[PDB]
RNA sequence: AAGAUGAGACGCGUUUUAGAGCUAGAAAUAGCAAGUUAAAAUAAGGCUAGUCCGUUAUCAACUUGAAAAAGUGGCACCGAGUCGGUGCUU
DNA sequence: TTGTACTGTAGCGTCTCATC
DNA sequence: ACAGTACAA
């Protein structure tokens, strides 16, 4: 009748438990399934639900915003080129053609495999006279010469594909900057500032360094390129030219961080900057050939050619960065005598930089709107269809979808929270005109701000919304925007106005949830008539945060008690905080919790995370048809110790599922407070129900490292054109799961239709495809007559019976792992965990070395659990002459220490231990690595299906099939 | 303090192609010159065709069910190489 | 021509917004 | 876990 559920909860593992009163687990005959002979099993109603851990949604977010990134990317292009193609198909229809064809091998394109110009000779001069697009930029910028409408294509789509960051927020001309000494201005209106920076900053730091700069009729008579004012402290104010020599100094120095020097009169300072790095390249490239032929002509042939020995043809040619390249080269300019200006380059980073290169991300965009605005004023006249629309591609570079306003979904995203005005394809140029940005900014942040736990259809309060405030204000008299709010209405009376104070809840409402100035103006739009427009601009500026955990016994209220103070099952489950582990970890426990009601004829049982937990368990009783006990791991601990089985993860997956039945031996302990002569032989039955769950594998298809063309056939066809041979693609695939097959399969030159059995191994693109239509997707790959009623599918830890009992647990359709873990008897164990590591369970009183002399019996198990490796090697690993490997290391150190020793067999049981293969020392030296490749072997053995508790299996009969 | 989710952006990397290599060469190969950039893609792709979605989560098997979802399997004892048997029961 | 033994392979770094 | 090379048939 009566019993109990013995649980633990982890990353991992779902350990479950059944216990009768004395600490006893049943042991119960059962039924099961399939073909086999088999019609009778006997397991302990005890057992361990292990599964691989759970992903966090990060890496799938970063990879849904690089797709998102890249769509829009390329749809500012397609604007682009839907502008630029009514006048340049006049010239080049082909020349967008040629562009998206440039991937393709020279058969393969429809074009000549010129892009630019679709001819040789004007494509050679065009890159003699512009070795970079840089310099097209600079000579697009600077010339007022008119330009080929092909290479203003190519400066306006590098331009955006590539338009620099939108950190600045304000609108700025280059032209403006100048060297870190132009606090002169300042003065007018030293040491560069960098001597002053990267130090310790707050009010009294920027006081003492304004004070430490000489005074005057002026704030300072000298200003000593002082913090304040260049850099800002740790259209607000504006009621308030010292202003504007401030924000022009810092807009030099941050120009004068991204740029080095613009002496010379361009407006493309940028492309100058970038030139200047090209052609010091080029000479001090020139001069690096000279000196290794002057002086060292061997290690010419190393550096300037050989590609794989990191040197400058590694750096340009292969995949060598500009940090190891540096480090390579230091030591042979460094022996090699003349190189100091070239080993002060190399000091300053400065030495043969490439242009696009990874530092390039400080640069603005509005450096590159100022080359682009300046590149359109050159070229309006020549051509009148840029000043058509010259504001347009303006847009283009500037527009951006607001962090508020989310994903441009027709109502189709799962994300997605944008409320559109019409029915619009929405574009840059029309863009707030469609979206209304009111309801999208206030649906961002009303979306993610949680409910009150006690009124769930209301969102909770502001920590300083005025009614709020003034009934937090009773509550705290009877038990700061007072304060405040003084302030702005100028009274106190009035801000103690009662009447109209539910208006007054909602500009603060309004004040908390917005932060932008025109969005914080429409929606203050409600209360113009209430206020002047002084106050009004100057309450707008009043931005809160803190949102309050509240809501708008013997019949009292929460608030009455307290002056006496003293649905879904995924998504009530999902939405708590911790690790999505745990979660996939609990709702295991729920699939557990659910089968061992129903196995036993439906007969009920007797940190901040898992109080949670326990609450939400505790709601089944009422929801889904039991008393949840808060354990602790110090009783347990204490027993496993005093009763002489100590806890142990090295051996086996064993002691979880020994912990979820001391689990329950010590919940219904304390909840009492023979049986204790049951405990240790209930931990000593070599038969637990170990249930590895079985998933599909989801994920990236590939290992990511796009890899070079090849001959071989097994490289992923990165597009559906795209054939592998000649474009390269993606190696290691990632295995989704095996499909066993029956068939027949045609091989030979002299071909005999021959019958077959193997499985194959699906993969997740293909996934959808086989599950769409099995039958055909399988004669695709070759299998002639496949019996559709036969086919099996196989996920990941797939669990096999081969014979004398010799599991095997598969890893793919290429992999096998082992599937047995060995049992030693409890006294072997006690002798091994009080021999090694002393020092992590040793510090108990005197008993501890009693019964360290109650083991001390036992140091020839040194030599019997070799024996054990031995036998249950030969038995079901088969390792061969690795166990000679590690009898003869054995044989060799059996003198050692027992402590070292005992260490070193623990060290040995990663042989046998469930899952991989794993390689391991002993004292002296690392066995060789083994795989099981052999799936042959699983092709006549005995499948099992094993439930989520493992109680109820299916076990289907191989060799019976086909 | 300690971490979880979602939105907007940037810059590299990778791959293929374009950037005419020259001389001595039957040739094998040797000497010499050049090298900095661009285009395209960045999960195959999907249909509700959106400037959206595609690596998070769910999932033993079987019978129903497009799916969702529901259903499908005895007890007592003694032993224990991973569970074995006995007897009762219908 | 089809299976085993052995050693080698693996996309990445910033920035701005909101809360539990 | 899968690849690539190097051998046993």
């Amino acid at each position: 009748k009566k019993y109990s559920i013995g649980l633990d909860i982890g990353t991992n593992s779902v350990g479950w438990a059944v216990i009768t009163d004395e600490y006893k687990v049943p042991s119960k005959k059962f039924k099961v399934l399939g073909n086999t002979d088999r019609h009778s099993i006997k397991k302990n109603l005890i057992g361990a639900l292990l599964f691989d851990s759970g992903e966090t949604a990060e890496r799938t977010r970063l990879k849904r915003t690089a797709r998102r990134r890249y769509t829009r990317r390329k749809n500012r292009i397609c604007y682009l080129q839907e502008i630029f193609s009514n006048e340049m198909a006049k010239v080049d229809d082909s020349f967008f053609h040629r562009l998206e064809e440039s991937f393709l091998v020279e058969e393969d394109k429809k074009h000549e495999r010129h892009p630019i110009f679709g001819n040789i000779v004007d494509e050679v001069a065009y890159h003699e006279k512009y070795p970079t697009i840089y310099h097209l930029r600079k000579k697009l910028v600077d010339s007022t010469d008119k330009a080929d409408l092909r290479l203003i294509y190519l400066a306006l789509a590098h331009m955006i594909k590539f338009r620099g960051h939108f950190l600045i927020e304000g609108d700025l001309n280059p032209d403006n900057s100048d060297v870190d000494k132009l606090f002169i201005q300042l003065v007018q209106t030293g040491v560069d500032a960098k001597a002053i920076l990267s130090a310790r900053l707050s009010k009294s730091r920027r006081l003492e360094n304004l004070i430490a700069q000489l005074p005057g009729e002026k704030k300072n008579g000298l200003f000593g390129n002082l913090i304040a004012l260049s850099l800002g402290l740790t259209d607000d104010d504006l009621d308030n030219d010292l202003f504007l020599a401030a924000k022009n100094l810092s807009d030099a120095i941050l120009l004068s961080d991204i740029l080095r020097v613009n002496t010379e009169i361009t407006k493309a300072p940028l492309s100058a900057s970038m030139i200047k790095r090209y052609d010091e390249h080029h000479q001090d490239l020139t001069l690096l050939k000279a000196l290794v032929r002057q002086q060292l002509p061997e290690k010419y042939k190393e550096i300037f050619f050989d590609q794989s020995k990191n040197g400058y043809a590694g750096y340009i040619d292969g995949g060598a960065s500009q940090e190891e390249f540096y480090k390579f080269i230091k030591p042979i300019l460094e022996k090699m005598d003349g190189t100091e200006e070239l080993l002060v380059k190399l000091n300053r980073e400065d030495l043969l930089r490439k242009q696009r290169t990874f530092d390039n991300g400080s640069i603005p965009h509005q450096i590159h709107l100022g080359e682009l605005h300046a590149i359109l004023r050159r070229q309006e006249d020549f051509y009148p269809f840029l000043k058509d629309n010259r504001e347009k591609i303006e847009k283009i570079l500037t527009f951006r979808i607001p962090y508020y306003v989310g994903p441009l979904a027709r109502g189709n995203s799962r994300f997605a929270w944008m409320t559109r005005k019409s029915e619009e394809t929405i574009t840059p140029w029309n863009f707030e005109e469609v979206v209304d940005k009111g309801a999208s900014a206030q649906s961002f942040i009303e979306r993610m701000t949680n409910f009150d736990k006690n009124l769930p259809n209301e969102k909770v309060l502001p920590k300083h919304s005025l009614l709020y405030e003034y009934f937090t204000v009773y509550n705290e008299l009877t038990k700061g925007t007072y304060h405040d709010l003084l302030k702005i209405i100028k009274d106190k009376d009035f801000l103690d106005n009662e009447e109209n104070e539910d208006i007054l809840e909602d500009i603060v409402l309004t004040l908390t949830l917005f932060e932008d100035r025109e969005m914080i103006e429409e929606r203050l739009k409600t209360y113009a008539h209430l206020f002047d427009d002084k106050v009004m601009k100057q309450l707008k500026r009043r931005r809160y945060t803190g949102w309050g955990r509240l809501s708008r016994q013997s019949g009292k209220t929460i608030l009455d008690f307290l002056k006496s103070d003293g649905d879904s099952l995924h998504e009530h489950i999902a939405n708590l905080a911790g690790s999505p582990a745990i979660k996939k970890g609990i709702l295991q426990t729920v699939k557990v919790v659910d089968e061992l009601v129903k196995v036993m004829g439906r007969h009920k049982p007797e940190l901040v995370e898992t109080r949670q937990i326990t609450k939400h368990v505790a709601q089944i009783l009422d929801s889904r048809m039991v008393k949840v006990i808060t354990l602790k791991s110090k009783l347990v601990s204490d027993f496993r110790k005093d009763f002489q089985f100590y806890k142990v993860r090295e051996i086996n997956n064993y002691h979880h599922a020994h912990d979820a039945y001391l689990n329950a031996v010590v919940g219904t302990a304390l909840i009492k407070k023979r049986d204790f002569a049951t405990v240790r032989k209930v931990l000593s039955m070599p038969q637990v129900n170990i249930v590895k769950k079985t998933e599909v594998q989801t994920g990236g298809f590939s290992k990511e490292s796009i890899r070079p063309k090849r001959n071989s056939d097994k490289l992923i066809a990165r597009k559906k054109d795209w054939d592998p041979k000649k474009y390269g693609g993606f190696l290691w695939p990632t295995v989704a799961y095996s499909v066993l097959v029956v068939a027949k399969v045609e091989k030979g030159k002299s071909k005999k239709l021959k019958s077959v059995k193997e499985l194959l191994g699906i993969t997740i693109m293909e996934r959808s495809s086989f599950e769409k239509n099995p039958i055909d997707f399988l004669e695709a790959k070759g299998y002639k007559e496949v019996k559709k009623d036969l086919i099996i599918k196989l996920p990941k830890y797939s669990l096999f019976e081969l014979e004398n009992g010799r599991k095997r647990m598969l890893a793919s359709a290429k992999q096998l792992q082992k599937g047995n873990e060995l049992a030693l008897p409890s006294k072997y164990v006690n002798f091994l965990y009080l021999a090694s590591h002393y020092e992590k369970l040793k510090g108990s009183p005197e008993d501890n070395e009693q019964k360290q002399l109650f083991v001390e019996q036992h140091k020839h198990y040194l030599d019997e659990i070799i024996e054990q490796i031995s036998e249950f090697s030969k038995r079901v690993i088969l390792a061969d002459a690795n166990l000679d490997k590690v009898l003869s290391a054995y044989n060799k150190h059996r003198d050692k220490p027992i402590r070292e020793q005992a260490e070193n067999i623990i060290h040995l049981f990663t042989l046998t231990r469930l899952g991989a293969p794993r390689a391991f020392k002993y004292f002296d030296t690392t066995i060789d690595p083994k795989q099981y490749r052999s799936t042959k072997e699983v092709l006549d053995a005995t499948l099992i299906h094993q439930s989520i508790t493992g109680l109820y299996e299916t076990r289907i009969d191989l060799s019976q099939l086909g």
